[PDB]
């Protein structure tokens, strides 16, 4: 639904997710990272599952932030993939790949990959 | 290098996907899948960072795909994180995540991986 | 340290782990998956860092469980990739591959990911 | 297909590992890996699934290399699954999960991960 994923989450880091999920499937925001080679905000866009479906199934979606704003540039993108789940305690469980750009050389350590639940605060 | 993101791909699969790259790092497109719950385009909304280092370095980006259009709603979403790379021959190497939606039941399977890799052939 | 890995793990699945970890770097037990097309023990093999780090850095180790035995044949094979951290509460955290076998055609989607965190109850 | 497994397999990078497939689903040998801090011969330990199917499947793998010899110690371990196929050109197909181990501070950027594919070329 994008009313329920719409809103303020946190996660464990501590990092801030800020999201509208739009009609069309669409999920804009900017993103807040506590770790890394990140300060600020930075712009994020996804993608979610409009129509999910009645049972007690999660609503699939993913979303991209590439670590560049005005301030910093990391040269690296990082991708969320997995599912919210509404109910009194909503919740994003996602897992994630990070990956630097890098010269052909170490493209095969070019990748990290971890995952990190969110909780809603606000809308 | 820049711009040269911007076109039309292809993969190993046969997948076809046509980004636009804007000049401030947003990724926007279609991406038309060979394999699947798939049928036909379906949007896809990216990211890619457009200041990339000046040592040879290919450029980080990512973008996702909802697997829902007018024809299909596979209920999963894919996100691919890699990067690209110019030259004769410009590729981007990718790793992805397949997430479904699922009950908690089966969250534990709920995430396939795999890795793709386009050129404009 | 192959003591501290040593014994009886379980993890939010309710699945149970049986290690001895080897003087030699190596790990040999038994795996109780509680889901999956997995019935009973199964033998799992892995490799640990027998000389970690001093300092509050965890212990490098994976193995790999084949999901077959006298009784069951999945066809699949899990490896975990984590650390282990000691302490009074020992917990080892991983982030797994679990790859069935499948024919050329559906070998895009043949692995899945995961991760799992077990908590120490015996040696 | 079966017993196929055994014998001296290579990647893309350079790598080499040898191994010995036993008769109920043990794997052994030794990797000698092209990059990292790595430097010669690792031991190796994994199990692959001894009564594969009978539709054209690969068979599963799995096996783990502690990066730890006489001459180095990387501190970490990587573990490749993927499934092996045989045929005029057999190979097998991986995916890989390589951790280092940190502090918890660090633990957020501890695992890497990747794909190889070898062959006996
Ligand atoms: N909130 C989170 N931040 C870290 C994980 C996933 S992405 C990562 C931050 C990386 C910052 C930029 C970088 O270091 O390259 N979750
Ligand atoms: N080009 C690719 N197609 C498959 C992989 C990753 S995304 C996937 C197609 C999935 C279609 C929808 C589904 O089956 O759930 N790469
Ligand atoms: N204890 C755990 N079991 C599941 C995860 C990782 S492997 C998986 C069980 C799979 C059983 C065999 C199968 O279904 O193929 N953790
Ligand atoms: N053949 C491969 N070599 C690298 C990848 C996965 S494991 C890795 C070598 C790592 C060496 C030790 C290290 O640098 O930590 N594949």
């Amino acid at each position: 639904a994008e009313a329920g994923i719409t809103g303020t989450w946190y996660n464990q880091l501590g990092s801030t997710f800020i999201v509208t999920a739009g009609a069309d499937g669409a999920l804009t925001g900017t993103y807040e990272s506590a770790v890394g080679n990140a300060e600020s905000r930075y712009v994020l866009t996804g993608r979610y599952d409009s129509a999910p479906a009645t049972d007690g199934s999660g609503t699939a979606l993913g979303w991209t932030v590439a670590w560049k704003n005005n301030y910093r540039n990391a040269h690296s993108a990082t991708t969320w993939s997995g599912q919210y789940v509404g109910g009194a305690e909503a919740r994003i469980n996602t897992q994630w790949l990070l990956t630097s750009g890098t010269t052909e050389a170490n493209a095969w350590k070019s990748t990290l990959v971890g995952h990190d639940t969110f909780t809603k605060v606000k809308p």
